[PDB]
This record gives structure tokens, sequence and C-alpha cells, in this order.
């Protein structure tokens, strides 16, 4: 006998790939019947979006309140240093692989500052209740006048920053704020038993979410016409996730880095099918502390920050595809043009959201920094549901890897706290 959570997810990926392929050659469903066929996949998607509001709020508060305000200053320093030393590696390895393969040659025919100041405008929102379901976006229009309105989508960057300050303030209050530690420890425990309820619906939801995703129009543009560009994204996503990311784990932890990746198989295959790192963040919490036994004082702090900051698969896909877009023209892309690609792609992966297809929002930022037009992204929009699924597994794995690396780097400080 074995565990039924992972063996039924693998059985639902197989039964969902073989369903969304067979119904195309056999039948011809209309545009309205292809939306009701993926309806159990939509219910799973909005059941996971539902739970990230009490999960991020309660884990960010009790993750920092359990540390005595100077241990948390070094867990926070060893997290941002790790996130910068993997994003830059995933950018550089995607830069080297895209100018040596050269996928874009002889196949051509076939508001950056306003987007970066919206990261700081979203870290300090004007309302806490409005930050739970609405984001702030700035447009420039008329000699121009800056005017911003409130769009939709949960402001995850503003709830992390406020609960980090709320977590530090509560932990320094002592006995005067002990009832707020017990409230958000009982809330983080109650909204992890709900994740174990959604995890029983997940094989039935994936089986229709991935069958209604490969049910699309043309399998020829993804395969051969835009071919050998996906052989630079998936190649860079392979070497970074199989070789490089279990080499950063093996250097600082001598504890078998593929035993950690095998123990995170539920969170890896969830993001491989739902294509959103923020929505699978409840799966990453459960599949790390229960399987790999990484300490709860670190995963409550490292994993929510890494889900919206550390996005290595997006950082490699930004550095590969923006050069490939410039390679469809006859641009030289000299030594000055390479480094400015590698700089804004590090910031675009930071500014990218954990929503599905957030990959093409921040592609305008890196493309306009090199001089390419924004409407030259329309060549990439065709195959984006498949390249978004492999760059979310890597993003999730990177976050999972961080929990184990920061824990061995701070084994003394966790053992410092005693009775
Ligand atoms: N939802 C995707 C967005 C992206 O491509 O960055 C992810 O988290 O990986
Ligand atoms: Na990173
Ligand atoms: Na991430
Ligand atoms: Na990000």
């Amino acid at each position: 006998k074995n565990n039924w959570v992972l063996l039924s997810t693998v059985a639902a990926v197989v039964l969902g790939i073989t369903t969304g392929v067979l119904v195309r050659e056999h039948s011809n469903l209309s545009t309205l019947e292809k939306f009701y066929f993926a309806f159990p996949g939509e219910i799973l998607m909005r059941m996971l979006k539902l739970i990230i509001l009490p999960l991020i709020i309660s884990s960010m508060i009790t993750g920092v309140a359990a540390l005595d305000s100077n241990v948390s200053g070094k867990i926070g320093l060893r997290a941002v240093v790790y996130y910068f030393c993997t994003t830059l590696i995933a950018v550089i390895l995607g830069i080297v692989l895209v100018v040596s393969i050269k996928p874009g040659v002889t196949q051509k025919v076939g508001s950056t500052v306003d987007a970066m100041l919206d990261l700081i405008r979203n870290m300090f929102p004007e309302n806490l209740v409005q930050a739970c379901f609405q984001q702030y976006k700035t447009k420039r229009e008329e000699e121009y006048k800056i005017v911003g309105m409130y769009s939709d989508g949960i402001n995850v960057l503003g709830l992390i920053v406020f609960c980090l300050v709320f977590g530090l303030v509560i932990g320094k209050m002592g006995e005067k704020g002990q009832i707020l530690v017990d409230f958000f420890n009982a809330l983080s425990d109650a909204t992890m038993k709900i994740v174990q309820i959604i995890m029983c619906y997940m094989p039935l939801g994936i089986l229709f979410l991935i069958a209604g995703k490969i049910i699309e129009v043309e399998d020829w543009e993804i395969f051969r016409k835009l071919g050998l560009y996906m052989a630079t994204v998936l190649t860079g996503l392979a070497i970074h996730s199989i070789v490089i990311l279990p080499l950063i784990y093996f250097i600082v932890v001598r504890k078998n880095p593929f035993r950690f990746a095998m123990g995170m198989a539920q969170a890896l295959l969830t993001a491989l099918m739902i294509s959103s790192s923020s929505a699978t963040l409840p799966v990453t919490f459960r599949c790390a502390e229960e399987n790999n036994q990484v300490d709860k004082r670190i995963t409550r702090f490292v994993l929510p920050v890494g889900a919206t900051i550390n996005m290595d698969g997006t950082a490699l896909y930004e550095a590969v595809a923006a050069v490939f877009i410039a390679q469809l023209n006859d641009l030289d892309l000299g030594i000055g043009q390479i480094i400015t690609i590698s700089i804004t792609a590090t910031s675009a992966s930071i500014g990218a959201a954990g929503v599905p297809q957030a990959g093409l929002v921040t592609m305008v930022i890196v493309l306009s920094a090199v001089g390419l037009p924004a409407e030259d992204v329309t060549l990439i929009i065709a195959v984006d549901w498949l390249l978004d699924r492999f760059r979310t597994m890597v993003n999730v794995l990177g976050d999972a890897f961080g929990t184990g690396i920061v824990e061995k780097l701070s084994k003394k400080e966790l053992e410092q706290m005693d009775v």
C-alpha cells in the first residue's frame, strides 16, 4: 500500500492528457461546450484562490512573531541573499543558452519606471481591506499627468509587507500581545486543515483543468513553427532545476538534494497543471513541513515571500524570450545590450505576479528597455499556456529549496531559543 494523494495526481495527469487529446480527433465541441468541460477545473482554481488570503495573513504573522526580532533580521537577510543568488543565476544561464543556440535567426518572417514605482505603491496600500482583493495600477496619459486606478486581483505584496511589520511588532510586545499569537496560530492551523480538504478534490479538478487546456485549436504552431525557441526555454528550465538548484542545496546542506525534490512532488505537479505559484502556495506549505520535516518557523516566512519575489522560471523565460524577440529582427545585441537585459529581467521577475499568464505582463517591461515595441509580444502569446507551466514548477521548486537551505544556514539560531 502507499499514499493516495500523489498516486492519484499522477493518475489524473495521465487521464487528463489522454482525455484532452482524444476529444479533439473524435468530436467537435463548440466554444461554449469547451468552457463547461473545464468547469471542475475552474472550481478547483477558485477554491485555491480562496484559501491564500487567510493562509498568507496567518503564516506571515506567526512566522515572524515566533522569532525575537534579531533572529528574524538574519532569516530575512539569508532569504533575500538566496533569492538574488538564484534569480541572477537563472537569468545568466538563460542568457548564455539563448545566444549560443540562436533560435531566432533566419525565422524572423515566420512605461518601465511607471511599472517599477507601482511595486512600491503596492507595498503600502491605501486600505487594508481593499488590499485583500484589489491592486493598484498606474497609467500615464494626458506634458503627461500621472493617474492611477484600482484594478482587481489580490495585492499579495501589500499583505506580506504589512503582516511582516505586524509580525515584528507583536513579537516585541511580550505578554501584551500573546493573544494575537494564539489567534493567528489557531488560524494558520485551521486554514491548513482546509488545504487538506481541497487536496482531496485536486485529482478530480486537475483531470478537467488539463483536459480543457490542451483542447485548443492548433497543435502545429506550438510544435514546429515556434520550435527550437521552446528548446531554449525548456532546456534552460531543465539545467537550472535539475543541475543548478540541487547544487546550491548540496553545497550548504549535505543531505541528498534529490530526496528533497522527490518529497515535494505534490507541489511540483500542482504548479505543472495550474500554472500559478500563488495558488499552489497552500500545497507548498503542506508538502514541505509534513514530508521533508523542515522547521515551521522558517517555512511560514520563507515560502510566502519567495512566492511573490523569487520567481526563477519567469526570470529565465524573461531573459530567453526577450533576446529571441530581438533575434527575429536583425539587432546586433552588443555587450551593452546584454547586461541591460539581465538587469531588468531580474526586476521583472520580482514585479511579476503569481497569477496565471502574468508572464506576458512583465514582458513589456524588459522588451521596451532594449527598444523593441510592446506589440512584438504577439508572437509569444500562442504558446504560453505550456511555457507558463514549466516556469511555475521551477518557481515553486526554488521556494521549496530555500526552506531547506536557510534552515541549515541557521541551525544554531533556531537552537538558540530554549526554555
Ligand atoms: N503564474 C506564473 C506567472 C509567471 O510566469 O511568472 C508563475 O508563477 O510562474
Ligand atoms: Na530567485
Ligand atoms: Na517563487
Ligand atoms: Na514576483
